[PDB]
């Protein structure tokens, strides 16, 4: 999810603005195939 949809729709920045929206993360990226918005 947060842009991570999987290889077919994968918004990493998307991803990345989201977890860097959060207090307590730098950012974040599409793990998994672009599946799993992992922050950090």
């Amino acid at each position: 999810g947060f842009g991570c949809n999987g290889p077919w729709n994968e918004d990493d920045l998307r991803c990345h603005n989201h977890c860097k929206s959060i207090k307590g993360y730098k950012g974040g990226y599409c793990a998994k195939g672009g599946f799993v918005c992992k922050c950090y």
